[PDB]
Formats: structure tokens, C-alpha cells, sequence
DNA sequence: GGAAGCGAAAGTGTCGCAACCCGAGAGAGGAACGATCTCGGGTTGCGACACTTTCGCAACCCTTAATACGTTC
């Protein structure tokens, strides 16, 4: 992992550098590199750039994948790394996963859930809980406190 | 990267069919010799197709891993 964070220390900078001048803010989780801009029309021109610099820091060894080069706006869906971000521009854990731990936690409310499965459901919560603290607290209540108290950390 | 099978892709040879040529022959006419149409080989050109070669998909995972629960690369 650091290897490869070091190895593009010079693009991620260079990137960087070039990007910000556009006013488009980069990031990069060593595999997916992550554009995004307010102005429309600008990110097109992005990929051309990436794949010039490419070639001049590594030559032909480090290269663009073209069939994973999405664009995407607010008429679609908006994900980086795993995490949606709504039309409301706050991190969100998606529609559907939302509602898969809504309904593994009203399984659990009825007994329903195994204990793999009660494990699976409080690693999601710590998860959700990282991700997006307030769905925590719709789910309590929607589901009481004491069902959640009781499924979660107690101590 | 690439077993083992197998099939795509492209190039090359081959082989049968058509088209023509050329000698032999029975004998039209009409009064004889041999016109003319056919039989039997033989040659050549051509194109469809079979055969030949190369490439590429992707087993396994090497001695050599860790094992609370979840996302991410």
C-alpha cells in the first residue's frame, strides 16, 4: 500500500496542481481516482489529461482503464468508494442498504435473526454509524431505543 | 503466465468441372470421294473447398494465509 501511495506521490500531485485550477477537487483511494466539479462541461476534457500524464510519468506500464471511466451528475446516481451522495450533497449509505437494515432490524425484532446474521447487522450499524450517524437515530425511533440498545453496544 | 481442449482467422494447395481442341470414323450427297456430326481422349483455367498454421481463452496457485463484526482497495 504504500509503495503504490509513493509511486504516484508526482501524479497525484501533478493532478492536483492541473485540477485545482479548473476549480475540480481530486482525490484518489489507490485504485479510483475521483473527480468533481461544480461547473459543467470541464470534466470532460479530464480523462485526456489523466492518460497524457500517464504516459509521460510511466510510459506504457501504468494505464487508464476506459470501460471504468464514468461521468455522472445529479440526474443519476452519485457513489464514491462505496458511499452514495444524495441530491441533498450529504454521505449516505443508499436507499437500498438503508432499507436492508431496516429489515434485518425488525427480523431481529421478532427473533427472526440467527446470531451470523446478528453479528453481520451490528457490523453494519458500526458501519452506518461511521458513515452516516443520523440514520441511527431515525432508527431508534422507528424501532425504540431499547431494541437498538439491546441489539448494539451495551456496557 | 497459460494445462488441455478447441475453435477463429488467415493462407495455401488441390481437385473436380467446364470449356475447348483435335484426331477417328461412319458415311450425305448423288454417282465419286468424303460433308458433317459425333466418340474418345487430352489439356488448361478456375474457383470452391479442404487442409495447414498460428493465436488465444484461462485449469491450477506453487512450501510460504489468517480466521471478533462491518464497509474500501
Amino acid at each position: 500500500p504504500v509503495i503504490s501511495n509513493f509511486c504516484m506521490y508526482e501524479f497525484d500531485n501533478r493532478i492536483h496542481a492541473a485540477c485545482k485550477k479548473v476549480e475540480i477537487t481530486y482525490t484518489r483511494y489507490a485504485d479510483d481516482l475521483t473527480f468533481s466539479s461544480n461547473i459543467p462541461d470541464v470534466l470532460k476534457a479530464v480523462p485526456s489529461t489523466l492518460e497524457v500524464l500517464l504516459k509521460d510519468l510511466f510510459g506504457s506500464a501504468l494505464r487508464l482503464n476506459h470501460s471504468k471511466t464514468v461521468f455522472s451528475s445529479k440526474a443519476h446516481n452519485r457513489h464514491v468508494t462505496g458511499i452514495t451522495i444524495n441530491n441533498e450533497e450529504t454521505l449516505s449509505l443508499g436507499r437500498d442498504r438503508k432499507r436492508f437494515i431496516k429489515h434485518l432490524i425488525n427480523q431481529y425484532k421478532y427473533g427472526l435473526l440467527d446470531n451470523e446474521d446478528k453479528a453481520y447487522l451490528i457490523g453494519l450499524l458500526a458501519f452506518a454509524s461511521h458513515i452516516e450517524p443520523s440514520f441511527i437515530t431515525r432508527m431508534n425511533e422507528k424501532y425504540s431505543l431499547e431494541l437498538m440498545e439491546r441489539l448494539r453496544g451495551q456496557r
